[PDB]
Parts: structure tokens; sequence; C-alpha cells
């Protein structure tokens, strides 16, 4: 039997390498692939996947991975391996990030944005072949976040015999699109905004994959999902509508799982774009919005109200005593004085799809509108599709974004790098379009070290800043949710990184 998944978007490549879009990975990462390592949810060691040990030299510059024997590529309609997976894969899949001389390096688009966001460039400076089946990562700074990065689902081991095999007729351009891994499902098809086909890999390495077929149907509009859960049309539905949960959970046949998960919905100014630019400004924007009325309104009570960039679970959580608090007349008193007595007007861009920080951008932002009218500020609501959407953020059309982050890892940096850094601004991921550079210090000082007492001294300043300085203003932190048919089971959701269909099975 197969497995229909309703997805929220259509995927943007099907290399986790060119993206850091969730919606994307979703599909494609622990399906189509494996990574030299993985996070465990619960204990948050490191665990082996490709790879089947690893060293840190005393110094942190130096990363040894040993590697699995036996594993094979993918045989697709478009190749067919004439060796398995070796040193040569990691070097030519990791090399292609920092290696300007990589003949993949500058192919597609020529952007890896989790990679370029915390500074792969100003990180790797080689990997040796030290033999068939092991290599040396050697860097040019120690930063102690460095296997967490490895352990993302942006950090998929690729196909070196594929990549010199397009190479050869000059068809690099097909790398991405019709994929090579050595996951659990193998590419079939994809039709453009309509589906994508997986069928199980019977030569899996790690595990007798269940699912004969995989197939994802590809629907936007969140009640569409749920319609399609309800008429069995669909036997998985990501990322069910709030409003909709209610219905799900009368139905005997239906499963809704719920977990905490690490992750922060934010309203991000851009900084760079008066009055956004100024600090009052921005003081007395968040200081008109009614947090407890989203609360309920938005995250229909399941969310928890953000007291710091980080979500209480993560490990370098620290409350803020300078979160701004809800009061109207303060607003305007702080706008006069910006000195926006008429006020003005400005754009608050909406996300068109429900994300786990935030399950509902469109009614959020409406709710804003309300708020800021009231003490004279006219906002209008642009919205565009998913991938369209993130775009035009990283290319700072906004006055200001509903947004967020989904965690990768359990690793504070996370939070951090990927989204405030000046790397991650000049990589147009950074919804705020700040560069601070006192900002980032902090971020390096806490990778400077492994001894945790000290990276959250460091975690701590960092998160004080980001109140102080609001390039962006958390919100809150929601619930991870999946529908299903109660057919299904072995699927795995987590507090953080991509959903899996890898053990996935019905009956």
């Amino acid at each position: 039997q197969g497995l229909v998944y309703c997805a929220e978007a259509n995927p943007v490549s099907f290399n986790p390498q060119v993206t850091t879009t969730g919606s994307t990975i979703d599909i494609i990462a622990n399906q189509l692939y494996d990574r030299l390592i993985s996070i465990d949810p619960v204990t948050a060691e490191f665990k082996s996947e490709l790879a089947t040990d690893w060293k840190i030299s005393k110094d942190g510059k130096s990363v040894t991975f040993t590697l699995r024997k036996g594993v094979k590529f993918h045989t697709t309609a478009y190749f067919t391996p004439t060796r398995e997976f070796n040193a040569d894969d990691v070097i030519f899949t990791f090399s292609r990030l920092f290696d300007v001389y990589n003949p993949y390096h500058f192919v597609g688009d020529a952007n890896y944005p989790y990679f370029q966001s915390v500074g792969i460039d100003q990180l790797i400076r080689k990997i040796v072949r030290v033999s068939d089946h092991q290599v040396r990562f050697e860097l040019f700074n120690a930063e102690s976040s460095f296997l967490a990065n490895m352990a993302t689902d942006f950090a998929v081991v690729l196909s070196k015999e594929y990549a010199m095999a397009l190479k050869a007729n000059n068809q690099e351009n097909l790398f991405d699109q019709y994929p090579v891994g050595t996951g659990p499902y193998i590419y079939k098809e994809y039709r453009r905004d309509h589906l994508v086909r997986f069928y199980k890999n019977a030569d899996y390495w790690k595990h007798e994959v269940a699912l004969e077929q995989l197939v994802y149907d590809i629907t936007p509009n969140g009640t569409t999902r749920i319609a399609k859960i309800l008429t069995k049309e669909c036997d998985v539905t990501a990322h069910p509508s709030s409003a909709q949960l209610s219905i799900l959970a009368q139905r005997d046949d239906i499963n809704v799982e719920r977990e905490t998960n690490l992750n922060i919905g934010y309203w991000a100014f851009n900084t760079e774009r008066p009055p956004f630019d100024n600090l009052k400004v921005r003081q007395a924007l968040v200081h008109a919005i009614d947090i407890e009325k989203i609360m309920q309104a938005v995250y229909y009570g399941n969310g928890l109200r953000a007291r710091s960039i980080l979500p209480p679970t993560s490990w370098a959580f620290e409350p803020q005593k300078n979160m701004p608090i809800f009061d109207p007349q303060l607003a305007k008193k702080l706008l006069t004085e910006a000195g926006y007595e008429k006020g003005f007007d400005m754009s608050i861009w909406a996300m068109p799809v429900s994300r786990i920080y935030n399950p509902n951008a469109r009614k959020m932002a409406e709710l804003m509108q309300s708020d800021l009218r009231k003490i004279g500020v006219n906002v209008n609501i642009v919205e565009y599709e998913w991938n369209t959407f993130i775009q035009r953020i990283g290319e700072h059309r906004h006055d200001s974004v509903l947004l967020g982050w989904a965690a990768d890892t359990p690793d504070p940096d996370n939070f951090f790098s990927p989204l405030l850094s000046c790397t991650a601004t000049f990589s147009g991921k950074n919804p705020a379009n700040w560069c601070n550079p006192e900002f980032d210090l902090l971020l390096t000082k806490a990778l400077d070290t492994t001894d945790l007492n000290l990276r959250k001294q460091y975690y701590d300043a960092a998160q004080s800043m980001i109140i102080e300085q609001l390039p962006l203003y958390p919100i809150a932190h929601g619930m991870r949710f999946q529908a299903s048919s109660a057919d299904v089971e072995g699927i795995t959701l987590g507090p953080f990184g991509a959903i899996s269909l890898a053990n996935a099975r019905k009956k």
C-alpha cells in the first residue's frame, strides 16, 4: 500500500542544500537522503547515520568522520551507481558549499542559505581524504555548533558519481531536480504544484522500508487539506488548521498528534527602512499589540507567550525583564515623540500557510491591523504564495513581516546565527534586515567555547539585546500538530527538525 501526504507548499528543489524552507525539507530530506549524523530528540546525543564514528581534535579545528560501508546510492530512471558510498561523496557534497573550485559550487542559483547564514565560508578549510571510508574536516576556527550544523536536514549526503556523470553531459542543471540519495525512498515523479511521487528503496541500508509508495499532494489551502483528510483523499495532513482541530478531534478514525517544539513566531521590522530604523518607533508599535488576544484568537490557547526569542525549552532560555507590555496609551505616547502624531502607514507581511510558530499569520495581521489603527497606524496587509513570500522577504520589500523559525537542532545558536547575524542578513535570510556586529560578536564568543555555562552567558546577553533593540518582537511559541488516518503509524514529528516518513507504515 501507499501513503498520501497533504503538503502545504511546492518544494523549491530536490536538494536540501539550497533552501531553509520547512515545506520543502519536510518533503525531501528524511525521505530521499541520509546525513552523517543526527541528534537524538530525547537525549540530544549525536547519533550515527552515514557516519559510524566522529572525533573532534583537542583544539576543535579537526573533525574526523568514519563512514559506513556497504551503503548504496539509488538506482533511478536516470542513474545507476557503479560503486557504493564513500569518502569521495562526503568531500564532494560538502566542498560544493565552500570550495569555489567545486564544479557544482556555482550550479543553480549558487545559494546555500542555511550554510551561508552560519558562515561555512569562514569555517571549512578543506576535507582530507584519509581513506575510502574516513575523512577529516579542517576548520579555520573552532565553532561549538559545528556538529549540530552537520546534523541538520540541510547536511545530507549527495552522489558524486551522479554529479560527475551529469557534468559529462553538461546537465549539471539536472542534479538538484532529479535527485539521487541513499535514503529510504527514491524519486519517481513530480508535477509542479500538483504532486510528488516517491517509491520504496529496496536496498536501504538502515532498515527494511515498509511503504511501497509515497505521494505528496501539494495543497496550499489549509482547509482543503482538512477536507482531504476527511474524505480520505489524504492519509496525513501537514499543519492542520486550528479552526478545524476540534472537528478532527471528534473523528474516531483520525489521530492528531500534539508535541512540544523549539520554535519562535515573531514580528520582524525592516530596520533599514524609515521609520522602522528608529528604535523609538519600533518600541511604540510593539506596545500597541494585544498579545493576549492573539494567544486566543490565533493560537487557540495552545501556544506559549514569548518571554524571549528562545522558547522556554531551549537550554539557553532566559525570560527578558524588559519585554514590552501591551499598553495602547503608551504606544500613542511614544509615536508622538518619534514624533509621528498623525502616525503613519505601514505594511505587515503575512504568511499564506500555517507554520508551527504561527498557525494563522493572516488572522494575526488583521488583529494587529485593528490594534494599530487605534494609535493611528494604518496597516495594509501583504500576502503572497509561500515560496514567493520568502523570496520577497529575502529581498527586504517589506516594512514588517510576521514570520519565525522552527529550530533545526536543540543547539541555541540555531535561533541566532541563521536568523539575526550579519552573514544571515547578507544571505537574504534575516527578516529584520539587521546587521549588528556587536550582536554577532556575542554569537562568535558563544561559539568560541564548548563550556555550557559560558555559552549561556553570551546567549543571555544576546536575548537581552534583541529585546533592547527590537529588530524583531518575539510573540509566541506554537505546538507542533499533525493529523493522520488512524491507519498510519511510525511517523515522527519531534521538538526540532523536519518531518520524517522513514518509518511510516499503514494498517
